[PDB]
């Protein structure tokens, strides 16, 4: 029985301030028409990658609008924080949200943003462990460098709703060990540019399952990008110019994708645009969502209004829910 | 004109869960009633000295529950927090709340809590500093470690929304040079060998200072926070008081400050918490003249340890009885 989620780097058109309660109104209107869960990415300096840069803040705000919708992080750029701070934000924001919240990590990040933080990208691998299992050690309620020291309030619980971000079968594994989540990109380079995406990501989902403690459940979020609106012809016209953007970036970043045309991106970027019926029809070719036990669907690739994501967000409970659930 | 505050480290009887839910509703309730502003502590590892470390994140919470009060916070531990992210968060936090932020900062604090965060007690004053200014200029856009790096979303409004919490001439001079505004303590030592001195001579010197020092054009911001609770009945306010009290006397002791007397009335001059019926807690106002100076005035309960519905009901009586005298 999965779980149906909503997810949102905060990139609508406006001001920051505008950009903030525009998600708020579609985390609100998800949870409206039965969303299980809503997603957040953390994103700094960059007003085009992404409106937010802190997510925690940002929960506790929409926590208090809304009462069934779990809220979860897609991710904390774990390398890029003080990660006690971090551990005391979820562990009082866990509280607020009355047992909501999910905190998945990531290291990944544009190289330039690191240096304010005190390191570089070539180490944010490594960063990242330090810093995930002082986390893990302060949600424990270990001692914190003197024996007067342990983190209040205390979250025993959060451990166990951890979820790492990992784009390969060694970060899968690492997860997996620990008993994590495992969350997929919406969109991975390929090795053959035209590899469909759960040829590339069931070998993940592979590798996480077999390295799982025995005793845990899995827990494997898919997010997928989609735009649905009642005219099939409408859903491509708004698609158009995100998608020719996405593919100069991703040309831009050493990959190649062949094709100029419409239908050629929404194979390659894995963007599923569309009416209802079409969007249906292609969800059902990825193999990688029956395997998920969360499923989340975000427009990026795609710019539409507010108002078109709002009916996006309707027409996937509505329509598209069935099939997935 | 003045602001009438309520401040709160978060420290009533039960969980933190209940803390906060407590908290919430105290806020909510001292804006019902008319109150201007609302000021929450931040500490770490002691449930103790309070049940709050995370400040920005308790109130993006209780922004959206609240409409007309400002939120506060009396303080940021600056110096155990990586500045860049207090930046930010700060800058989308005034957005949440549609421009009602403060953000007051503080250096001092527990000094086994500073080991955490890679620093010691004595290295506070320093790393303040250079905190301070980390944020300062990441709000007003200057580039982050290299030039692609601007704060988003910016907060060029923030810089003029800074107080800087301090006990000394010293630090009053370097809040009023910068514009910043002066957050006052509940209480404070005495000087040595004058351990009856009232709160207000030490403070007024303090103003002084500050106000002697702010660039012409900057208009001043004192907040004078003061423990005060009140009750219907006049006994029994000073009945809840008196364990709180007695805690707090030992606790100044054990720090080396002197404190004459084991009275509950020494405790109330020398802690110097207002706690009575209206009437009391009027009176006694009335005799710290830092009240008529400060543009913003900040009561809590601490020293006293109330039920939370006797929280509700002082936030009332202070609404209804207290402001008119000192607005």
């Amino acid at each position: 029985p999965k779980r149906l989620g909503f997810f949102t780097r905060l990139l609508d058109q406006g001001s920051a301030q505008t950009r903030y309660r525009l998600a708020a109104e579609q985390i609100r209107h998800a949870e409206r028409v039965g969303f299980d869960s809503a997603w957040i990415a953390q994103h700094h300096f960059h007003e085009q990658e992404g409106g937010l840069p802190s997510p925690l803040v940002f929960l506790a705000h929409v926590a208090a609008q809304t009462d069934r919708i779990r809220l979860g992080t897609a991710i904390i750029t774990l390398p890029m924080e003080n990660p006690l701070r971090v551990a005391e934000d979820a562990a009082v924001l866990d509280l607020l949200t009355d047992g909501r919240l999910e905190v998945g990590f990531g290291s990944g990040g544009t190289p330039t943003s690191f240096l304010p933080f005190g390191l570089t990208s070539e180490q944010r691998g490594a960063v990242f462990a330090d810093h995930l299992h002082l986390i893990h050690s302060a949600w424990r309620g270990d001692t914190l460098s003197h024996p007067d020291n342990h983190l209040y309030p205390p979250a025993p619980q959060l451990a166990a709703r951890i979820w790492i971000a990992t784009f390969s079968v060694e970060g899968a594994i690492r997860a997996g060990q620990a008993g994590h989540g495992l969350m997929l990109s919406r969109t991975q380079p390929r090795p053959e540019p035209r590899l469909p995406l759960d040829a590339i990501q069931n070998p993940i989902i592979d590798a996480y399952l077999s390295a799982l403690p025995d005793g845990v459940a899995p827990r494997i979020l898919a997010s997928r990008t989609a735009f649905v609106a009642d005219s099939h012809a409408h859903a491509l016209q708004v698609a158009e110019p995100g998608l020719r953007k996405q593919a100069a970036q991703h040309r831009e970043a050493g990959h190649r994708i062949e094709g100029d045309s419409v239908t050629d991106y929404l194979q390659q970027l894995d963007a599923h645009v569309g009416d209802p019926e079409h969007v249906i029809a292609s969800l059902a070719q990825d193999s990688v969502l029956a395997r998920a036990t969360d499923i989340s669907f975000q427009v990026h690739s795609v710019e539409p209004s507010h108002r078109d994501t709002l009916r996006s967000i309707e027409l996937i409970a509505q329509h598209i829910a069935p099939h997935i659930r």
